């Protein structure tokens, strides 16, 4: 049994071996990174069902992501498997400032009046929150009286109570018992600071990224289509027009315009950390809902992000509330479920991934039954999806084992992942990229094969990469879809239904 | 724009031309039949719309119905169209006798006291109705004081007012004016007469037809599957099991023995004229409709009878009951509407075949709308079933001009047509018994064309015959189905959607 | 087993007896009319099932129509049952003129050039048809070369292929053998005579009626609001308010207009006798279908009339088409079923009623499985249709026997008859013009009853008035509702589910 | 806007203030209960919305739950809102035993080999664990080397990597770093104990609570209907037979009589902690919403529970995965929701039912759109749920803010909460035990009432008790329902629409 649903695992420390010491023990930093054995930890991860590695450019440096991706590189080779590679960008980000004296953080009581100073590359005080603004920003005239600065996952909060025009400072009351430590995530809801489209340092992250190869960019506090835009040309400029676009919703701005974002982008990342201190927590599973159901009515990719299984950064078992969290992203329409903290930071990484697969198996039997999607009601806009909805009839008529296309740049199995059959899609392509490319779209196997000629038998192909991969056996009955023939066809033109030899 | 609802035409003197003169001119009788003449008119009745033709052997001898079929076949090189041959049987039932002195009919009006005799074997007079009663059966010890006599589908009642034992005549009132005309139908309801399992003139009239070259056998008054199976037995002993069987639904006992009448048959004949007097008259819709959705679930043929243009037996012109009742018989997912009278009998049957085919064409374009029948339940219970439902689906996302499968016996034909494609199905196939076996499915042109070998390209042959037939042009869209490739496909197993060059 | 389908019966001289004698016996004109004897015949059509008789003033003078209505008042007390009035106004009626010589037809045969004359006032001859247009209009200028000029139901169709301008005469072409007969109905298809909204002819025929007491008007050929509008003028100016307009829809200006004729008219009559010869026969049973489900979706009447049991003028069973007809327009959501010459001019009037009531009690039955009218789609637009609903659910959630509502207006009965619930509706009201206004809605049972006081118990009432009225018995369950307390109350707002004592 | 969906808050000593210090303060254990300042704390959970208090019998002796339910009281009186009182009874269940010298927990460390001891009636160490197994059982014999033995909802491995035969000791190897609290429920899967019908313990718990004035008890892994019928005979015996009954379904056998236990029980409690232990944690979701189905298809109560908000024990803010899971719930279709940790024994109590409320109140506006429970399919069995069909019919059709039942027992009540109304119902009744027995129906809102005299208004009535609890204002449409009148009415029989004066 195939898990259909796609995971997306952010790398980090956690699976990472520093001269023989896991993360944590002390001296790990002193050590150097061991590549080999840090590969073959990474390789567990892909045997367990990551699909999808993301490299969080928000932590560490281009020699650290360098280093991180060269490793995936071996653990593929060790797992004799291929992950895509995500690049998440730091985007617009607000952190607290370093303290003075190195002291680290400090301990606060509600009703407790201090100061949050706007003046940038200075140090904070216990008395005078200091902030390092992403692009060094001036946020002073942005931030009305009333506003609420939040740090830390939204677990502190600051009521701005008066501004000191002189000084530039808010006048801040906390309004619960909490602390505030060195460079944590800082939000300021219902507040629109001027960030650019696309700042000078997210430029620099996506060229590096770019440059090691990518297929994934994940674009952090999307706002309108412009904000994706302005990535694409780069991507284009470079000759990467094959990487594919995610767009993160995390604000009001970005569900307001979520529309042109969904038209402009290749996918949605539902970044719902940021977004459920942004936007009422509470809308959060609403939003979640309505952004699965747009984004697959588009024929595009969604990934469900954030706290999916965040018990297990410290325990080995997820609570009862995760595993309903995991299952319910798969009932609603998710392509692809994503692990931060319990893949980059936590103690159970592989266990984390382990976990996640086997919600995600479990749910995909339950689709037929209780799935949110309902692809009877789309517009077949082409002759590809007029054969993706036929695939999709075939798979509801019998039981279909698995459904085969032969796809030059997987424009097929897109469609066939869109209309979410019963049965796991085997994609033949023919180069990297586009094979790579596949690999968060709902039930996509891609797998690379040599461009058949116009006299080679397709059908024979298709049935004998499947017994290879282990996919089928004597008596299954599978769908193949290709054009036919090779030099001739303009696009995927001819279904078959094949018992297997 | 062609038609799908397929038409059955009863043939009689109405297009006959006998030494110049037409049906109803003086000394019409006192002609021999004028063969080519007739051969012009009949080939007029197939350019119209006319798919199939019913004779009547309850009407007339065998020499009259083989030079009726031998006239058939002229008709079919002048109108260089092909089609089916329906033998409609005797059956267990009760005919008018032939009167003394070659008298046609005589006029009756309310009150007149007259007599009906039991005794078989003998002539009517004007004052004496004799009965041939199928078995020649004396049925004098079975009809009581009270019950009704109905001669030519009701239209004519005689109260049975006693009953004289010296010559078995049951003494009767005239209860309304009327014509009692030889070899008419005669209904007694609430009556159980013993009729034989297979009546000698039924064999007789079943072996003749089979000699004569017939695609369908209908079946008059089928009590139980037994009726079929005796009727099957004839057609497996002379070597003729092509030959389809429609069982006639016109009692009590073909309605409490539906389900099993259906798995015996190959299809249904709603006979309504005989049915609306041995049932209660206002129950034959509510049968109409369960008939028409049990037959096209068990994937058969099912034909609507009698009175569909019932006034266009006397006049240009058919009335809005009439049209009412063609138009609901095709949303309620009748295969196939018959004429009777209107063809065989009256004065206008060219406009009566031009009239039924322009219902018919224009209710097909309202079956998305208000069509009764709903594939969507269906359990698709085989390989070909499944390509067929796929087929349906094709044709419900794009705009498909038509459907062309090649079919050995017409099983995939069947099976499409089944599922009611929106699209025209043509059917190419490489004998013609299993051509003209197709001619009452809904939807399906028949074609025959040579055999593909295995060096043929099926997908080119379909375009071309497609082309040739003037049934699609340059940029039309068609879906095509076979078995690939021929010598190793076991059934249909191929999809192709193609634009026309 | 009430009848839920109203029966519309045009009377005529078929129920009349003249000094002895039936329509048709000679000398039967010659003969008074027997006013008892005629009136004992009409209470047997009120007692089999009609609940409305239809004065056509296209046939006889202000005193026959007179005599007619009053002999019904009297009918109405032999049968204890009340009937609703309908006049139905001549309209704009073009009829062949009389002939010289009082030669009173001539026979055509196909190609035979004739000559239609448009000018008023002269007689026919074979050779020059005159024709007798309402309000002796002048048609040569609206009748374009290449319309057909259609006499006695589309029977004989005249090609016109010039006109000589000289003589205003069309230059006809006989397309079809057929007579012209004095006297017949003409219809031209595809022109736009500039006949008045509301002709003088027709604004007698309406003040005559209100004057002998009418419930319904049927207005002939509505083509626009403005002729509903212009009755319904006269009607207020009269204070006959209560008077329910019927749009007659029986032309292409008329279907084009119908949303807005629907809005101005109290309900819809569909005259598929004109509309068959008016726009293609084939579009009929489209145009009914969509009529029935808009004016249902209106709150208001439909009637479907014309050929419903056309055979039945002249035999006593109908055919098995015309028995189709009256069921589907049952199950496509029909109010009320109607027979013109059937009641009127034939043979057998009160078969007739007798059998459209038994098909019309049989497909009620149906309306569960088959019925075409969806009340779940409804906007509940008020409270009282608020409580129409929730009687629906009641009766769809148990068996219930019967629905009583205590309406002074009839708007509650009408609103519960639009839902269809699966009862019966007894319409408790406190005025016979009231009373007699409900008797053509779909299900409803009027009922004159005192007007209750603010101490009445208004539930032991309704239960009472049941009983007494032998519509439920010991153990029945009903819905009951009404306006409580009366005094207070503004409309029905409350709903009992109710055992019988 | 008020909430439906029920909250269960579990309590414990994060409410409790002693000696003036907070749960968590130096010394705060050394303190005795202040009783007054720790009911104003209880009160301000019923406030934010808590509707009754889950007393959980495995955790501290028959005092501090009898005064704790002495607080609960108070605080009630306090707020002015009344709760309803829930036991949680130990059942056949295994819980770590009080440590030498009241030392509450220790921390162990992933890798110390400790011992589990099997003798009953001693106290746990550091280093050897006792278990208090109902039935006083030995299970020495019943565990095999490698089972786990898992504490604190499997936060907490113990591999069984030997057998001491000497000591009767489990040798076990701590898998994962965390805690062993005394009375901690133990979970030693795929081991078959043979724990008694009912532990005496149990029987002993909940005569004592029924003693002490409870509504409902929540039976742990009930196993068969017959654990749920041994409570009732209980119940029966002492003269509280209107206790409820919820079956918590936490293990296998639970899962495999749910039918009977459904049957037997007055509701469900999911009680996912166990459940995700003692059978697959993937299984969890897909039994959590089959068994919301089948409990709401039998008018029965089922609450959600376990690690709803489970972060919010030690922060302030819930992660995406509990907001999404307690949204999930709400829409699978939940009555109620459950605090245990986050209430009973977290640093914020108060935030965590504010929270919950919050969450709650928003999933039940997306029922419409989202709502798993499917009204339309169920059979109405009896007038009452006919009546209750109706109300829910009135609700859909219009804007009702408010029904109102006037309810002796809570049975209409109950019918209409089965149904999901778009509306709030305040069910009056005319006892306190019916009034808080009603506590944890979805949408009840339950207040006490005189019962009418046959002389009362109950309409009048219904809407003063409405506009007195300020649920409506003047001109907002309320639905009362009740049986008219008072001494004759077998049942609910009148649905009012009434708009507040
Ligand atoms: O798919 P099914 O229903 O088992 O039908 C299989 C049978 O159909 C056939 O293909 C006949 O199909 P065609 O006559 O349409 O070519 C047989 O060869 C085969 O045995
Ligand atoms: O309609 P049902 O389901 O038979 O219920 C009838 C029973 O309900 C009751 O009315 C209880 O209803 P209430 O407690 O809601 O007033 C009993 O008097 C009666 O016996
Ligand atoms: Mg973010
Ligand atoms: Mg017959
Ligand atoms: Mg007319
Ligand atoms: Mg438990």
């Amino acid at each position: 049994m195939n898990k259909r649903v796609k995971i997306v695992a952010t790398l980090g420390p956690a699976v990472e071996i520093r001269g023989g010491k896991k993360f944590g023990e002390d001296g790990y930093w002193g050590e150097k990174l061991d590549v080999e054995a840090s590969a073959k930890n990474i390789a567990k991860l892909i045997e367990a069902g990551a699909n999808t590695f993301r490299f969080n450019f928000s932590h560490g440096d281009h020699q650290e992501q360098g280093e991180r991706m060269a490793t995936v590189k071996l653990a593929e080779k060790i797992a004799g498997k291929k992950v895509g590679f995500l690049l998440d960008t730091k985007g617009p980000e607000i952190r607290t400032e370093l303290f003075e004296g190195e002291a680290k953080e400090y301990s606060y009581k509600t009703g407790e009046k201090i100061r949050v100073a706007t003046k940038q590359g200075i140090k904070s005080t216990r008395e005078v929150i200091a902030l390092n603004v992403a692009g060094a920003l001036d946020i002073y005239d942005d931030v009305e009286v009333g506003r609420q600065v939040l740090v830390d996952d939204g677990k502190l909060g600051l009521r701005v109570v008066a501004k000191d025009d002189a000084t530039r400072e808010f006048e801040v009351e906390v309004e619960n018992d909490g602390i505030i430590a060195k460079q944590k995530g800082v939000n300021i809801p219902n507040t629109k600071i001027p960030f650019p489209a696309l700042a000078e340092r997210d430029n620099d992250d996506i060229r590096f990224g770019l440059e090691q190869g990518i297929n994934f960019i994940a674009i952090s506090f999307v706002r309108t289509a412009k904000d994706v835009n302005e990535v694409r040309a780069i991507c284009e400029e470079t000759g990467n027009g094959h990487v594919q676009l995610f767009a993160k919703i995390e604000n009001q701005q970005g569900i307001d315009n979520l529309d042109e974002i969904i038209e402009a982008a290749d996918g949605i990342m539902i970044a719902r950390g940021d977004m459920g201190i942004e936007v009422p927590f509470e809308m959060v599973p609403v939003y979640q809902k309505m952004i699965i159901k747009k984004v697959n009515a588009a024929g595009k990719v969604v990934i469900t992000a954030t706290n999916m299984l965040e018990t297990m950064t410290e325990k080995p078992r997820a609570t009862r509330s995760e595993v309903s969290d995991v299952f319910n992203a798969v009932i609603d329409g998710t392509d692809a479920t994503m692990l931060s903290g319990e893949s980059a930071n936590g103690k159970y990484p592989l266990e984390s991934v382990t976990t996640m697969a086997t919600i995600d198996k479990n749910a995909q039997a339950l689709l037929n039954e209780y799935g949110r999607l309902d692809s009877d009601s789309f517009e077949r806009n082409s002759k590809t999806e007029v054969m993706a909805s036929a695939v999709k009839d075939a798979t509801s008529s019998m039981d279909i084992k698995l459904v085969v296309t032969l796809t030059k740049t997987g424009h097929t199995a897109r469609l066939i992942s869109k209309y979410r059959p019963n049965a796991d899609i085997l994609a033949l392509t023919f180069d990297e990229l586009t094979e790579r490319g596949l690999m968060l779209n709902w039930g996509v196997i891609p797998m690379l094969t040599d461009a058949p000629s116009s006299t080679d038998d397709m059908f024979e192909i298709a049935e004998r990469k499947a017994v290879e991969a282990g996919l089928v056996e004597s008596g299954d009955d599978i769908v193949i879809v290709a054009g036919v023939p090779v030099g001739e066809a303009v696009r995927t033109n001819t279904m078959r239904i094949r018992t297997v030899r």
